[PDB]
């Protein structure tokens, strides 16, 4: 029998999560999500077996200025610690670099998590006030857009955030939404998620649009083999909708 | 360096010959925002390129009878082409004979129609014939509901095939004016449904989008490009490049 596959994955609801039960689960057994339904599919699909480990560093994956290193699934991957990340893993040009990654399984943008009842509009509004805070994940995608973004309005909000990174930089998306439920504070968080918390919490809306357009992939170590057969994969369930049902499926509940 | 030899398809606003009153030559005579991406994929990636349009006018779909592709994936597969960029659908059929970059631009198929209706959705047309309705032959819309399971596409499909010669039509630019001029509503793409409901104010998109794709820069399988391509279309994405090519191509109605 062939090796099983390590996929690494991060907990972020709806996509990963611990299954809810009295008595203790072990291995795979444990976990639930959009993500796990996917790299189920793609396991029957593509004749695999796999063991899902959570990254140890509980990191999505950005690189040191200082030292050029990767952390997060991204350096799991490029240390050939895992042999995919199957996870709302945003692709992007740097990781690209670095890293290959599938095709898209579901599209996206940045946009702002905030308390209804605001004049705030955009994220123009918040660059041009330091009443309000706000911030997003440490070492993931949406800090990295602005920490590397030479569009006025974004770089002066990572000024900001760098400045005031201790206390604005979050270690997990729950982190932001509990800054934004118990602060002024607003959170540059992924529409898809923002989707999902503002269907369960009524007291928190999306400000303003999409402030970029990314995608989710699989990601794999560069030169892997499996990034074209999980884009056909990808691209096969697309054929006949069922992303969109799995999407349906862990989004349902709402306000 | 060799220039690379572009296949292309004209589709507004992706790909438009230029207008003028004097004769335009060579890569002079094309516009549109698939024009501007290939200029700037050209600088950024250091060659240079000749654009020639697909000589049998299709996007390219496989014969069901002699496993023939046709269109601009027919000239990747031949090595005819080093690149194709247009408005060509990422789709799982051609990504097993060709390469594709990561998208530039999302989008799904949607519906085309008049307004003031009660269809609002693809399953009110299925039910139905009074209406006909139809898309692009040999496109990526059409290869949809040829190979869809769902219930609903399976019959619109039927529909479509019994009556192909007359719904099925060659160009988007074709649909649009069966839309115009007769009772039919048409299977699009949604980026381009967004390009003639804003030019054309009795018209507007029925329903919500039927599935979920990109458009990429085809290659042929294997080739070097595919990658730095899709590098350089990530990088312009995070500066927020492509948007503002779509706002330039896309710029309405009461
Ligand atoms: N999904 C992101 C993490 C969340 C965020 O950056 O907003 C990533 O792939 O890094
Ligand atoms: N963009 C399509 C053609 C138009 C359509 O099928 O709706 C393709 O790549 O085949
Ligand atoms: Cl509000
Ligand atoms: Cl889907
Ligand atoms: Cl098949
Ligand atoms: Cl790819
Ligand atoms: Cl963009
Ligand atoms: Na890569
Ligand atoms: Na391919």
């Amino acid at each position: 029998s062939n090796r099983s596959l390590i996929v690494t994955t991060i907990l972020e609801e709806p996509y990963v999560l611990f299954k809810k039960s009295d008595k203790p689960l072990y291995g795979n057994d444990r976990f639930e999500g959009y993500c796990i339904d996917l790299l189920r599919e793609l396991s029957t699909h593509l004749g695999f077996t796999y063991e899902i480990r959570l990254v140890e560093d509980g990191k999505y994956g950005a690189q040191d200025d200082v030292n050029g290193q990767w952390n997060g699934m991204v350096r799991e991957l490029i240390d050939h610690k895992a042999d995919l990340a199957v996870a709302p893993l945003a692709i992007t040009y740097v990781r690209e670099e670095v890293i290959d990654f599938s095709k898209p399984f579901m599209t996206l943008g940045i946009s702002i998590l905030y308390r209804k009842g605001t004049p705030i509009d955009s994220a123009d509004d918040l660059a041009k006030q330091t009443k309000i805070e706000y911030g997003a994940v440490e070492d993931g995608a949406t800090m990295t857009f602005f920490k590397r973004s030479k569009i006025s309005t974004y770089d002066k909000m990572w000024a900001f955030m760098s400045s005031r990174r201790q206390s604005v930089l979050v270690k997990s998306n729950e982190e932001g939404i509990q800054r934004v439920l118990t602060s002024d504070y607003a959170f540059l968080m992924e529409s898809t998620t923002i989707e999902f918390v503002t269907q369960r919490n009524c007291n928190l809306t999306q400000i303003g649009g999409l402030i970029d357009s990314k995608g989710y992939g699989v990601g794999t170590p560069m030169g892997s083999p499996y990034r074209d057969k999980i884009t056909l994969a990808i691209l096969k369930l697309q054929e006949q909708g069922k992303l969109h049902m799995m999407k349906e499926k862990w989004w349902r509940g709402g306000c």
